[PDB]
């Protein structure tokens, strides 16, 4: 079976969803064919020099799934566009292209974050363009890491004070990559949509985000799997109910 996940937003004021990601990697992730994490593993990311204990903390954990024979895979996300392959090194994980084509078991499929899909967010998607355009990574790259933090800890509180997508930019993905079966994230709506594209059914299967509990797509040769959890193992106990 292949694993995809996405939407954790990791960060250091939500232990509880760190702890749940390091119990799946220590159990669920060890028996996959390969892992795919598509986008949003991190609340933020202002580069690979951070010193973030939480970053070296969430690599050396990929990296055990890795070196214990389960490839693992990354698209980025709108958080966490800048991860580098310092961090991929460090961790062991692939970086991949925002858009993907995949043959699972014979079915071709589609995986991407999901966030190019919400073209009806004309905001959103001049932010993307901006912090997509290489002259500017680089030139907030150079800035010193505590100019960094201050710029992205500002423009955070700027965004506090999700758009769906767009059903004809998903027919247009699936058609473009001509496969019936599409993997994203981004919208933090957990879903199967049945639809139409190249002339035959189609579907599009949308991850969860790692708010209260856990959520993966489970996908193997004989069907494909939306799959909610915990965070930790709730060890079951007794209450003496009455008759
Ligand atoms: C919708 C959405 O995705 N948002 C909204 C706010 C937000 C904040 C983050 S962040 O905290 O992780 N971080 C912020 C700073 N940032 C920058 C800043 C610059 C510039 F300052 F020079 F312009 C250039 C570049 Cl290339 N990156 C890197 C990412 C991530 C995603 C989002
Ligand atoms: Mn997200
Ligand atoms: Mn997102």
């Amino acid at each position: 079976a292949t694993l995809f996940i996405a939407d954790l937003h990791l960060q250091t004021e939500e232990p509880a969803i760190t702890a749940g990601f390091l119990r799946f990697l220590q159990g669920e992730a060890r028996q996959a064919d390969a892992l795919y994490i598509l986008g949003d593993l991190f609340e933020a990311w202002i580069g690979d020099d951070d010193p973030n204990p939480l970053h070296q903390q969430i690599a050396s954990a990929i990296k055990a799934v890795v070196d214990a024979g389960v490839p693992c895979y990354f698209i980025h996300g709108n958080r966490d566009f800048l991860v580098g392959q310092r961090f991929a090194r460090q961790s062991g994980m692939i970086l991949l292209a925002e858009e993907e084509r995949l043959d699972l078991y014979g079915r071709e499929v589609l995986i991407m974050h999901g966030d190019t899909l919400c073209t009806d967010d004309q905001g959103y998607l001049a932010f993307r363009a901006k912090v997509h355009t290489p002259w500017i990574q680089r030139l907030f790259l150079a800035l010193p890491l505590f100019i960094r933090h201050r710029i992205a800890a500002r423009m955070r509180a700027d965004s506090k004070a999700i758009m769906d997508v767009n059903p004809q930019a998903v027919v247009d993905a699936m058609e473009r990559h001509h496969v019936q079966w599409l993997i994203h994230g981004h919208t933090h709506r957990p879903a199967v949509h049945e639809l139409q594209a190249n002339g035959q059914p189609a579907w599009r299967v949308v991850l969860g985000a790692w708010h209260s509990e856990g959520s993966m797509v489970k996908v193997t040769p004989d069907d494909v799997e939306l799959i909610h959890f915990p965070f930790l193992e709730e060890n079951l106990y007794f209450q003496s109910h009455h008759h």
